[PDB]
C-alpha cells in the first residue's frame, strides 16, 4: 500500500448530495446507543467512517444524566464504519475528549486528549500502538480539531492549542510521521485565536478553516506548508461569515485579515472551501443560535474582501431544527478530490430540558458535479418519546 | 477481479427452492429491530445480501408510530448479510426513500433517492463514495426499482420513473459506469407507465418486469439494448396476470401489447421471467389485496397473447397471510444464470391496526433444476403479542 | 484452497478436554438470545462454528411460548463462530427444521429441510447459493443428521430418512458435489432403523453412528464406501449401549448385528467411534432420560460383542443436569484427525413447567492425547430466574 | 508469517500515556454486558485484544448474583479487539476460572483451566484447535498468569502453579510449540511463592514480575532461559514494594532474594519491569485495599537492595476509587518494544454492598518517550445507578 499524497485537483463541484444519516437519537429512545457529542467523518482509502466523543454511556442509562459537560475521564473516541450508529459492539479507539483521526494511506492515526483541564495529556496512535505523547504546553484544555487531519506522503499535521477560549493562545501545527512527533510549528500570521481546525488536503498543502472563540465572527484561515513546516494564517474573506453568532447579513464584515470584532466571542466549529477565488461554505441558518444548517457558494467568497453575492444555496437542516458541530472531510475520485462535509445534530440539554442528556447524530453530504434537489435531513427524534 | 458479464445461459428450472427467511417481526418482540419496507435481494459474486428502506427507528419504539408513510428524512438504504435481521449493528449505506443497488463484479453501486416529493435528489454511490447525482425531471416524486440494478461489463443499467402515479409519466434508463451516469434513454415502446422494476440480466441485454400503476393489472415489461442503449418495452402475454388488483382469472387478459384496462389503477412490485415461450411468474394469491404469495409457469406465457396454461404452481404464502412486494434477483452459477425471488411480508397497519407501526419481514426462494415439495412460509409474527 | 481428504491417521486419544461452552440460556435472562434445538458444531479448516435450529424467536419473547415443537416454517439453521452465543447478528443461513452442514476445504455445504411434514424439501446451499434440490420420497418427515456431513476430495455424504419414526423407514445416502445431488444410495446391510447420524470421516471412507427410534437400544453403524457409493450398516457392538431409553448395564446387549429389542422404541441423537477393537462412546447417564453425559473407552467395544468392561470414564454433565442431543465432529491437526463432541443442554419444557419454551445451550470437549481432571459442565441458568 | 522474535531493545520510555478504557459497568446499566474478571490484554503483530473471563451472565440479569465467586464451571475465556466492551457478540473462546493467551507471530496460543477445585484440567488452543491438555499435579486449584503468555521463535511459555494458596506451592514453567506441551520446569531459585506471573519478552528470554501470597509483600520475579529452559527466580530489590496488602513506605523492605514477611499473605496480580539498574512498577495506592492505582520509577530498583528513591510517578486511578488486578503486555514498535500495563476496576462485592453482582472495567496505558500530564481515570459507574 502507498502512502496518500492527495495530488489531484478539486473536483469542480455544483453543490452537494445526501450521502449519510445515522438516527442516533430516534434509535436510543428503542436500543443501547452511545451518548456522544463532537462526531466526524474520516475515510481510509476504501470506505468511510464515522467517529465520535461517547459520554462513557448509553442514553438510556442513568449515567446519561448532565452529559452536557465537555471533559470526563470516560469519554472516549468511539469509531464505526459510516452509517453503522453507535452501538454496543463499538470500538472504543482511545481515551478522549478531543481528538483528531486520519489515514496516511497505510495506517490510521488517532489523535486523543484526556486528563487534568490544566495539565491533559494528548496520545498519538499509529497502526494499532501508541507511538507518541505530549502533555499540555500553556496548562489550559491542550484541545484539537475534532476532525479530520491530513497526511501527505507519509507526514501527517494537525493543529492544537492550549490556553485561553477568550483571548490569546497557544496554537502550534504539529507534523507526525507514523505516530511520531517529527515537528511542531507555532502559529504564524494574521489569525488571533484559533480552534477546531477542519482542514483538508490542497496539495502541496494542507489549508484549514477553523473558529476564532475571541474576537471573529469571520473564520480563521491556517495553511500549512508541508515542505518547510512554515504556517500562515488569515481569515475567510467572505462578507457572509460563518461562525456562530455573528452579525445578519446586511451587517456582517470581514477584510481577509483580521478578526471583524463582530459578536466575536465564542463559536462553534465549522468549514469552508476555496474554488479559485470563490468560496464553498456552511454554516448555521440562525446567527445565534446552533439551529438550522445550510451551504452555498460565495462569489469572490476566497480572493474578495467583503463579498456577499451568493449562489447555489442548499438547507441542509431546517431553521426549525437543532444543528451543531460541523466539518469537512476529503475522498479520493479517479481523477479528483472531492469535498464532504458532515453536521453534528444535537439533542438534548441545553435546549432541551424535559431530558437530561445531551447527545447527537449526523447527516452527511459530499460534492456533486450533477444536479440535486431540496429537503431538510434533521435529526428527527422526538423529544416527548425520549427516556429523559 | 474482473467485471461481471452475466453470459452464461439462464438455468433451467421446475420451480423454486427454499433459500432464506429472516423473521424479522417475530424477533422485534424481543430485540431492538429495524422498521423497514421496500426490501430486496443482490449477491455480489461470492454471496447475498440483503436490503430494506429502514423508517430511522426500531420497532419497540415510540418512533415507530405512523411509520405506514413511504417517504421521510430518515429513510435509509439497509445492508446486511442474506439472512442477519436488521439489528442495530446495520450499516446504513446512504438516505433513501426508494433505492436500487447493484454489484458490478468489482463493487457495489447504490442507488439513494431522498428530499422533497417535489425537487428529489438520486445520489449515486460506487465502491464507497458519492460519484454522481441528479435532481427530479418531473417535480413529482423521483423513484427507482426497490430492488437489484443489473451490470454487464461495467455499464450498470437502473430504471427510474418521475411525475403521475395515476398518468402519463416520465420514465428513463440510466447507464452508470463505476457510479457515473455515462447515458441516460427515455422509455419507449408500448409501455404506458413503469414503476418498480424487477429487473434481470439476458445476455447481451437486460430485461425489466415492472408495475403498471395507470391502466394495466397485466405487467409492462422493459428490455434495455446495453451495447446502444436503445429501449423497447411491451407488456407480458400471459392471461394469467400478475399485477394486485386484477380481474379474476376467468376475466383477465392480455395482448401483450397495451395495458388492458383491468382494475389497472394501483398496483404491487412484482416480477416474472421468460424462458423460451414460458414465463415464469409470482403473485399474491389474493386478485384485490396483498395478501398471499404464488408462483407458477405459464405455458406460452412470454409469447401467446392470452395465454392461461399454468402448471408446477407452489405456494409461498398462504391467503390467510400478508405479503407485499416481491421482486427478482440472479445469482451465477458454475453453468447457467438462476433466479430467485423475495417476498416482503408487510405487518402493522393498514391492515393489521393493534399496533401502529408498519413494517416487514421477508422469505427467499431460488430457482431449482431439482425437485420439492410444498409449505407456507408467512411472517409467522403473532400480532398480540407485539408492542404496539 | 485444496478440497479436504481427511487422510491421515485418527489421533490416538485418552479422552476428552473441555473446549467451548456459550452458556445461551444463562444469558437469556438478561441479553436477546435466539431459541434454539438440534445443535451441532462444525468447523472450516481454519476454525470452528456452533450451528442450531432457530424457532425463530428470542427467549424472553412472547413468541418463545410452546416453542417444544419441532416443525414450523420459522425454523432457519443459524451459524456463529464457536462460543458466540445466537444473538441477533447471528445469520440464519437457510430455512431448516431438519439439517446438516460441512466444509469441503473450499467452502460451506448447508443442507436445509422445510415445509409440510408429508412434501418435504430439502434445499442444497453450496458457496453461498442454491444449486439443488430434492422433495420426500416417502411424504413422512423427510429428515436428516443435525451435526455435520463429511466431505472428501469435493465429494460430501449425508444421511437423510424420511419414513415411520416407530416401523421401518426409507434411508437414503447422498453424494453432493458442489452441492450438486451426483448419486443417491438407498440404505443397506442389518441396521433396521435410521435416524440423526453423526458421521466422521476414516478414509477413504465414512463411518456414521446413529439412532435406531424403533426396536433397538443398541446404535446402528452405517459405513459408506465414497469410491463406488455403496453402503454397509450394522450395530455398535458394545455391550454399554449408547441410546436413551435402554436398559440397566446389567441387562443391556448387542451382538453387532441387530437390534437388540431392549427398550429399543425412540432415542436420541448420539454418537461413538471406533479405535481398533475398542470404542470411544458418550451417553446420556440416565438409562430413561435426557439427563446427564458421561463418556468413557469400551475395552472391545468395537470388535467384541457384548463387550462391557470400560475405562477412561468422564462426566461431561452430572445427572442432576439436563441434556439432550450430542454428536461428533472431526478437526485436522499437523499428523492426525482428532475427534470431538458437542452435548446439547436442553432447558424448559417439558421438563421444566415454570417457563413455556424449549431450548438449549452447549458444551462442547475434543480428543485429547494429553492429560485431565474431573468436572461438570452443566447448562447452569437458574429455572426461576428466566423469564417465563 | 512468521514467528515473534522479540529481537528489539526495549523502548526508552519517561512514563506511560492513556491508551485504551472499556467503561463495562456504567454500559452495563443500560445494556446487556458481561459479568467478568481477571481480565488482561495481548496484541497480535497488528492489533491489541482484551481479555477477561466471564462468569457466564450479563450484569443485568439475576444470574449476576454472587459472582464474587472465582470459580464457577461457566467461566469462559471472552476475547474482542481493545476498547469492544464485552457484549453479547463477544466470542468465549474456552471455557476457563483461570487463563493465559498469547500470539507467536502465526496463530493465538490460549491456556485454558477449569473444571473441580481437586482435579482440574488445562486446555491448551492453539490456531482455533486443541492441541493438548495437562491435568492437575497437586491437586490444588490448577492456575496460571491472568496474563499474556509470551512466545520466542515459536516456542511459548507460560508458568503454572498447584497447591497451597498460603503455603509452598508447586509451581511450574510450560514449553509449548504449536499448542503441544515440548516442555516443563520446574520453579527454580529463591523465589518461595508464586502466583499470577506478568511475563514479557526480554529477548533472549522471559522476564516475570508476580505474585507471593504466602511470606511476601515484595513481588517475587521469575526469569525463563527458553534456549535450554532452565528457571531462576529472586525478588523484585526495590524497597517500594509492589504487592497488596503491604508495610508503609518509610517500613518495608526487600533484599532481592528472601520473601520480606512484611504482611506477607496475600496478595494482588501486579507488575513490574528493569530498565539497567532501574524498576518501572505499579502499584495500589492503598497499602491493605484494593483502591487506587500509580506507577513509577524506582531509581536502582532492579539492582540495589532496599532503593526508595522514586522518580516520575503518575497517577493511574485516585485511591478513592476501585482497582484490582494489573498486568504488563508488550507491543513490538519499529525500533523498540514497548511494555504497556492494564489495571482492573472491580465493582461491586465484596466493596459494595448496594448491588450482589460483581465486575470489572479496564483502564489501558503504554510506555511513552514523549511527554504527558496528570489524571485519574477510574470506572465511573455510580454504584447508585446500577441494576442490583
Ligand atoms: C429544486 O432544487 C434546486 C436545487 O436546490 C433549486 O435550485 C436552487 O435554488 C436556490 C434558491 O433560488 C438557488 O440559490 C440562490 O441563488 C441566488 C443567486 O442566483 C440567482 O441570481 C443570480 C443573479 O442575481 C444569478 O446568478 C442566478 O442565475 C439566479 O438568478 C442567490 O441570490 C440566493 O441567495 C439569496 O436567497 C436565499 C434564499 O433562497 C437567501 O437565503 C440568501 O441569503 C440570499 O438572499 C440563493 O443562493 C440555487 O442556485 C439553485 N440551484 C441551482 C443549481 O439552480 C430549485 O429552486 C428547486 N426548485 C423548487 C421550486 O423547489
Ligand atoms: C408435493 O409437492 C409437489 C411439488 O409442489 C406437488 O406437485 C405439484 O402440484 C401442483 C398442484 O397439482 C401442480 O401444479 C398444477 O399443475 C396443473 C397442470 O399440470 C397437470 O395438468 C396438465 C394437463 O394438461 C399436465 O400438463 C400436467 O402433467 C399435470 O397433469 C395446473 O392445472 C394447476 O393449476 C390449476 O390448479 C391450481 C390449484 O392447484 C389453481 O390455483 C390454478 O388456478 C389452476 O386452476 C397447477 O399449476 C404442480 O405441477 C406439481 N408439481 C410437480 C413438479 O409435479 C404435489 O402435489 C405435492 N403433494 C402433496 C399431496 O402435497
Ligand atoms: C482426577 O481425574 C482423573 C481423570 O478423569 C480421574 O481418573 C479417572 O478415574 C475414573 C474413575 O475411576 C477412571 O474410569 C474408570 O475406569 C475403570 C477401569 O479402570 C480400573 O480398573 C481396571 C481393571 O479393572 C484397570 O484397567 C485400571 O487400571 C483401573 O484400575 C472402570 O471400571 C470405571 O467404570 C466403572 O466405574 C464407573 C464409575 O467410576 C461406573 O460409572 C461404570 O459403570 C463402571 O462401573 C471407570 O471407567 C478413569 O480411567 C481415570 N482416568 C485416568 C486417565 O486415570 C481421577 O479419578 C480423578 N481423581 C479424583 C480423586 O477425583
Ligand atoms: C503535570 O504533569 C506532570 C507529569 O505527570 C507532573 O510532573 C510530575 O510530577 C510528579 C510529582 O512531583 C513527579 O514525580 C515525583 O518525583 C519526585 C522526584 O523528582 C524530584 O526530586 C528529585 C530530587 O532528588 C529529582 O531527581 C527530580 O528532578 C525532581 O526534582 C519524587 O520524590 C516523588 O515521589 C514522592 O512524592 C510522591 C507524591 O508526589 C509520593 O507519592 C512518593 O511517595 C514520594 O514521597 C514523585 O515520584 C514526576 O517526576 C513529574 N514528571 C515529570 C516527567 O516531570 C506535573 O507535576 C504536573 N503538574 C501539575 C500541576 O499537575
Ligand atoms: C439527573 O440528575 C439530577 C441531579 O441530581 C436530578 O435532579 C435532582 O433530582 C432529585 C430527585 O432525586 C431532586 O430531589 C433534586 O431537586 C434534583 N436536583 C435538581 C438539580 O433538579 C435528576 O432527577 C436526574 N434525572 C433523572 C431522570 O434521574
Ligand atoms: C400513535 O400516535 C397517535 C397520534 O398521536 C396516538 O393516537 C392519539 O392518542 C392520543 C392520546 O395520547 C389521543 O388524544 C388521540 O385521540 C389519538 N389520535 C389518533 C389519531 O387516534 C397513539 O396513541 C400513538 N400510539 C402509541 C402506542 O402511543
Ligand atoms: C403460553 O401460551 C399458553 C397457551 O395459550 C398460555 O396458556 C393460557 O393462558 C391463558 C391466559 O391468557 C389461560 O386463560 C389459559 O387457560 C391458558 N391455557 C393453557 C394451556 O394453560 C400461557 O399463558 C402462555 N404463557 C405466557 C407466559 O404468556
Ligand atoms: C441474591 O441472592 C440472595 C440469596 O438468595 C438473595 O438474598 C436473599 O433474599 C431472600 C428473599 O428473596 C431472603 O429470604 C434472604 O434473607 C436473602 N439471603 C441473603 C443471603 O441475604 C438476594 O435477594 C438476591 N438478590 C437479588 C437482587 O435478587
Ligand atoms: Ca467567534
Ligand atoms: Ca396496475
Ligand atoms: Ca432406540
Ligand atoms: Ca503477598
Amino acid at each position: 500500500v502507498e502512502y496518500r499524497n492527495w495530488s489531484k485537483p478539486q473536483c469542480q463541484i455544483t453543490g452537494f448530495a445526501p450521502f449519510s444519516k445515522d438516527n442516533s437519537i430516534r434509535l436510543s429512545a428503542g436500543g443501547d446507543i452511545w451518548v456522544t457529542r463532537e462526531p466526524y467523518v474520516s475515510c481510509d482509502p476504501g470506505k468511510c467512517y464515522q467517529f465520535a466523543l461517547g459520554q462513557g454511556t448509553t442514553l438510556d442509562n442513568k449515567h446519561s444524566n448532565d452529559t452536557v459537560h465537555d471533559r470526563i475521564p470516560h469519554r472516549t473516541l468511539l469509531m464505526n464504519e459510516l452509517g453503522v450508529p453507535f452501538h454496543l459492539g463499538t470500538r472504543q479507539v482511545c481515551i478522549a475528549w478531543s481528538s483528531s483521526s486520519c489515514h496516511d494511506g497505510k495506517a490510521w492515526l488517532h489523535v486523543c486528549i484526556t486528563g487534568d483541564d490544566k495539565n491533559a495529556t494528548a496520545s498519538f496512535i499509529y497502526d494499532g500502538r501508541l507511538v507518541d505523547s505530549i502533555g499540555s504546553w500553556s496548562q489550559n484544555i491542550l484541545r484539537t480539531q475534532e476532525s479530520e487531519c491530513v497526511c501527505i506522503n507519509g507526514t501527517c499535521t494537525v493543529v492544537m492549542t492550549d490556553g485561553s477560549a477568550s483571548g490569546r493562545a497557544d496554537t502550534r501545527i504539529l507534523f507526525i510521521e507514523e505516530g511520531k512527533i517529527v515537528h511542531i510549528s507555532p502559529l504564524s500570521g494574521s489569525a488571533q485565536h484559533i480552534e477546531e481546525c477542519s482542514c483538508y488536503p490542497r496539495y502541496p498543502g494542507v489549508r484549514c478553516i477553523c473558529r476564532d472563540n475571541w474576537k471573529g465572527s469571520n473564520r480563521p484561515v491556517v495553511d500549512i506548508n508541508m515542505e518547510d513546516y512554515s504556517i500562515d494564517s488569515s481569515y475567510v474573506c467572505s462578507g457572509l461569515v460563518g461562525d456562530t453568532p455573528r452579525n445578519d447579513d446586511s451587517s456582517s464584515n470581514s477584510n481577509c485579515r483580521n478578526p471583524n470584532n463582530e459578536r466575536g466571542t465564542q463559536g462553534v466549529k465549522g468549514w469552508a472551501f476555496d474554488n479559485g477565488n470563490d468560496l464553498w461554505m456552511g454554516r448555521t441558518i440562525s446567527k445565534e443560535s446552533r439551529s438550522g444548517y445550510e451551504t452555498f457558494k460565495v462569489i469572490g467568497g476566497w480572493s474578495t474582501p467583503n463579498s456577499k453575492s451568493q449562489v447555489n444555496r442548499q438547507v441542509i437542516v431546517d431553521n426549525n431544527n437543532w444543528s451543531g458541530y460541523s466539518g469537512i472531510f476529503s475522498v479520493e475520485g479517479k481523477s479528483c478530490i472531492n469535498r464532504c462535509f458532515y453536521v453534528e445534530l444535537i439533542r438534548g440539554r441545553p435546549q432541551e430540558t424535559r431530558v437530561w442528556w445531551t447527545s447527537n447524530s449526523i447527516v452527511v453530504f459530499c460534492g456533486t458535479s450533477g444536479t440535486y434537489g431540496t429537503g431538510s435531513w434533521p435529526d428527527g427524534a422526538n423529544i416527548n418519546f425520549m427516556p429523559i
